[PDB]
C-alpha cells in the first residue's frame, strides 16, 4: 500500500529532483508555512494531471509545518473503461488563505518554469478537521 | 505509480471481497448511484482509518455511475518522525446531497456489520469541477 512522504525536519533531507521546488516555496510560503496550533486541518488543495512524476515532487516539495502534501493518488476513471490515469495531489492546510497561497505558489513556479506542467487544480474544504495534529 | 480501481460494467465484474458491500450500495444509493450529466463533479466524501484492506474494500464497492471512489491513498505524518499511518480514500459525488448519502451508506453498513472498522469521515467540497466527466 501507499506509504506518507517522509517529512523534512532540515533542507537537506529532501530528495533532490524536488530540492529546489522545495526551497522556493519554504521562502515563498514564509510564515504561513509554519504549523499554527490554532488553526483546524480543514482545508487543502488538490493538483491534478496526466504526469505523476511532476505531481511527485510537488508532493515531496509540499512538507512544511503548515503545509503538508499527501502522496501521489489519483483520480477514479471517468468512463466504464480504464482511461489514462488522471493522477493528483492533495495539499492540506490549515486556513483558506494558506490554500489559495498554497494554488498561487505552482502557479508562479510554473511561470518561472516552462518545463514544468501545467497542472489544474481547486481549493478544497473539509466539514470536520483532519487528524494532522 | 498508484493505480485508480477498476470500474465495473456489471456486478460480477466487482472483486469478490467488495462485492458484499457494493451490492449494498447499489440498493441504498437508487437513482442516487446513477449519473448525472448536467452536474458538475465539486463533491466527496473522505473515509479514514487505520486498516487499508478494509477502506480497500469499501474503495471497490463505491464504483457507480454518479458515485467513484479513488484508491487507497493516504494522510501525511503529523509530526517530524513517522507514526502509524492513517489510510485514507476519498469517494467523488456530483451533488452534496449524495455525498452525504454515501456518508450514511457507510454508516448503515457499519451499523449492518460490527466486524467492519469505524471510518471517520468527512464531506468535501470543491471550489472548481473535477474531470470525471463523459
Ligand atoms: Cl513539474
Ligand atoms: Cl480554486
Ligand atoms: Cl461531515
Amino acid at each position: 500500500y501507499q506509504q506518507p512522504p517522509v517529512p523534512y525536519r532540515q533542507i537537506d533531507d529532501c530528495p533532490a529532483k524536488a530540492r529546489p521546488q522545495h526551497i522556493f516555496y519554504r521562502r515563498f510560503l514564509g510564515k504561513d508555512g509554519r504549523r499554527d496550533p490554532k488553526c483546524q486541518w480543514k482545508f487543502a488543495v488538490i493538483f491534478w494531471g496526466n504526469d505523476p512524476y511532476g505531481l511527485k515532487k510537488l508532493s515531496q516539495a509540499f512538507q512544511f509545518g503548515g503545509v503538508k502534501a499527501g502522496p501521489v493518488s489519483c483520480l477514479p476513471h471517468p468512463g466504464p473503461d480504464q482511461s489514462p490515469i488522471t493522477y493528483c495531489v492533495y495539499v492540506y492546510c490549515q486556513n483558506k488563505d494558506t490554500s489559495k497561497k498554497v494554488q498561487m505558489a505552482r502557479l508562479a513556479w510554473e511561470a518561472s518554469h516552462p518545463l514544468a506542467g501545467n497542472l489544474q487544480s481547486s481549493i478544497v474544504k473539509f466539514k470536520k478537521p483532519l487528524p494532522l495534529t
